[PDB]
């Protein structure tokens, strides 16, 4: 099996706005999970082909990663900033549904995940 193409980035056809919790989400939150030790998996989507996965697309059919909430906050994809945290709780859940529990992976989601809800419990209010 190929792997499908990477989720939809840039769409051309739909309003952009930028906001200052898009604004932290992508400059404290994004950031902060980026750097961290564990981030490595997560950067870019399952790479099936080189993993030699061949039942990965055929169990996560909505799968999502960081490097593509990367593209997404820098194209200006996002009207909402819940349409960015619903894009990182479908990549922890993507994790969640496939692997092991207990597991290293799972283990790395964790501790993302957490991190994750500590800067979200600190969302600033609109501006
Ligand atoms: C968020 N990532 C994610 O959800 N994933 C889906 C399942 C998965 C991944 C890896 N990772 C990730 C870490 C790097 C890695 C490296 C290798 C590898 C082996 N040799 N070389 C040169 C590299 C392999 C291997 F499966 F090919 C797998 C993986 N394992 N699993 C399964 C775990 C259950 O058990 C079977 C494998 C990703």
């Amino acid at each position: 099996s190929t792997n499908p193409p990477p989720p939809e980035t840039s769409n051309p056809n739909k309003p952009k706005r930028q906001t200052n919790q898009l604004q932290y989400l992508l400059r404290v939150v994004l950031k902060t999970l980026w750097k961290h030790q564990f981030a490595w998996p997560f950067q870019q989507p399952v790479d099936a082909v080189k993993l030699n996965l061949p039942d990965y697309y055929k169990i996560i059919k909505t799968p999502m990663d960081m490097g593509t909430i990367k593209k997404r906050l820098e194209n200006n994809y996002y009207w909402n900033a819940q349409e960015c945290i619903q894009d990182f709780n479908t990549m922890f859940t993507n994790c969640y549904i496939y692997n092991k529990p207990g597991d290293d992976i799972v283990l790395m989601a964790e501790a993302l995940e957490k991190l994750f809800l500590q800067k979200i419990n600190e969302l600033p209010t609109e501006e």
